């Protein structure tokens, strides 16, 4: 009846000595140094995963109130102790997957009748097998963070809303242990009018049906913790097939931001969220995140950084990369779930290497928009507007100009703050935008009709070069 706590018992996939172990929220903290990493194939999973160690340790820990605290944790190697252990004793009792009163993220009074496969909870890309307990506690995290908006009709509710990271692609540096990463993502924190959903009374089904509570999106661990969906998992004695489903607490607007997500502006000075696109490599988004082009760095990555420059004047010099974590999303459907990895440069925040970035990544977008009117231009030579558009998508032009970049990127990246990464920059554009054309030559010089094309294309492909 009263089973599965997630404070004890092993849910949490984290690497130790090589190989992948599962432990409870309690060994996750006390002894995250231990763990190079959380260690799942789901992006979403290791997303969520964070954001609710994230949401204990703030609460715990009442902070950090200041970077420097923090400096002092990675000094000795650990969090304090104690804070920690009370917490999880006081909020112990809130924990249970299972529970007849208040079970972990769910609604204890929804209806066991007409249940849907907890299959619903995992994203859907584009007969039914009994869960673990840990397979179900990880799919619930993952759907009250990154459930899209949509149909529901349920308990009085038609359509539900995104719950609070469905869309925005999510900044994670991280460090060499879990313990590191841990302390680069805990961006200095006051607890006032802030709450997880723990620390509040459990939710009813009769709060929820016709959507009756509306909560402002604010708090960070109240976010962090936020109950997008009514849920009530099913325990079949030794795991899960179904669950209890319903609405959902209704966000207001607000305007807090969630520290893992960054801003930009669009053409018409509207604040959008960084998205992960479907075929638009991310990085490109990494200049107008910026303050100075209107956007805004996402927090993670500003106390990462800091942290890093702090750890520097110290020689206490670690390994810090960026992973960015979220879906590529379309209303209602998840297209993809994409885990990207990057270098998290030491002077990344300052002037300089902020002014690098903007032209480095303005060349790329100049370039990569004459060979997309290249392609164009050659797709017409060839040549209703059905015809067209097959050839010039056809093309591995535009496509391989941006795969070789990718590959490139990282390497730039890493190197932003030097004067000389521009030049290295402008070579790998060189060599992206070569490799490409030389692809597309491949391909239009196998048919009679394509010559034309080829003659004109390889002109203009001359005159880009030129004036790079």
């Amino acid at each position: 009846l009263e089973k599965f706590n997630l404070i004890d018992e092993p849910w949490i996939p984290v690497l130790k000595g090589g190989r992948v172990v599962e432990v409870g929220i309690g060994e996750a903290l006390l002894r995250a140094h231990e763990f190079a990493r959380i260690e799942t194939p789901s992006p979403l999973e290791e997303a969520v995963l964070h954001r609710l160690l994230l949401a204990v340790l703030h609460r715990a820990l009442s902070g950090p109130r200041c970077p420097e605290d923090v400096l002092d944790w990675w000094r000795k190697g650990g969090f304090p102790q104690d804070p920690i252990r009370d917490y999880l004793n006081r909020f112990r009792d809130r924990f249970f997957l299972f529970h007849p009163e208040a079970p972990f993220l769910q609604v204890a009074d929804l209806p066991e009748e007409n249940p849907l496969p907890w299959s619903k909870l995992l994203p859907e890309l584009a007969n039914l097998p009994k869960a673990t307990y840990a397979q179900a506690a990880r799919a619930l995290l993952v759907h009250q963070a990154f459930a899209p908006g949509g149909l529901l009709r349920r308990y009085g509710v038609g359509s539900a809303k995104d719950a609070p990271v469905a869309r925005p692609a999510l900044f994670l540096p991280t460090g060499q242990n879990l313990l590191e990463t841990l302390l680069l993502n805990l961006v200095p924190y006051t607890p006032e009018d802030d709450a997880p959903i723990w620390e509040v009374p459990p939710l009813r089904l009769g709060d929820l049906e016709g959507a009756r509570t509306k909560w402002p999106l604010t708090g960070r661990t109240r976010v962090y913790t936020w109950p997008a969906r009514g849920v009530r998992l099913l325990d079949e004695g030794d795991g899960v097939r179904f669950m209890g489903y319903g609405p959902g607490v209704e966000p207001l607007e607000a305007t807090h931001r969630d520290p893992m997500v960054a801003q930009r502006l669009d053409a018409k000075g509207n604040l959008l969220v960084l998205r992960l696109s479907e075929e638009r490599s991310f990085w490109r988004d990494f200049s107008a995140m910026l303050p100075r082009q209107g956007g805004k760095v996402a927090a993670t990555l500003e106390h990462a950084e800091n942290l890093q420059g702090e750890l520097e004047d110290e020689g206490l010099e670690g390994r810090i990369t960026l992973r960015v974590l979220g879906q590529v999303s379309d209303q209602a459907k998840v297209l993809d779930i994409r885990r990207e990895v990057y270098p998290l440069p030491s002077g990344l925040l300052t002037p300089k290497a902020e002014e690098n970035l903007e032209k480095a990544l303005k060349m790329a977008e100049e370039l990569g928009q004459g060979l997309k009117h290249l392609a164009q231009e050659v797709a017409k030579a060839v040549v209703y507007l059905e015809e067209l558009t097959k050839l010039a998508n056809s093309l591995p032009l535009e496509r391989l100009y941006w795969h070789a970049l990718d590959g490139a990127f990282p390497r730039f990246f890493a190197r932003v703050e030097e004067e000389a990464s521009l030049d290295l920059w402008r070579e790998a554009l060189r060599g992206a935008a070569l490799e490409a054309w030389k692809a597309t030559r491949r391909f239009l010089g196998t048919g009679a009709r394509h010559l034309k094309a080829l003659a004109q294309g390889e002109q203009e492909f001359g005159r880009l070069l030129g004036e790079l």
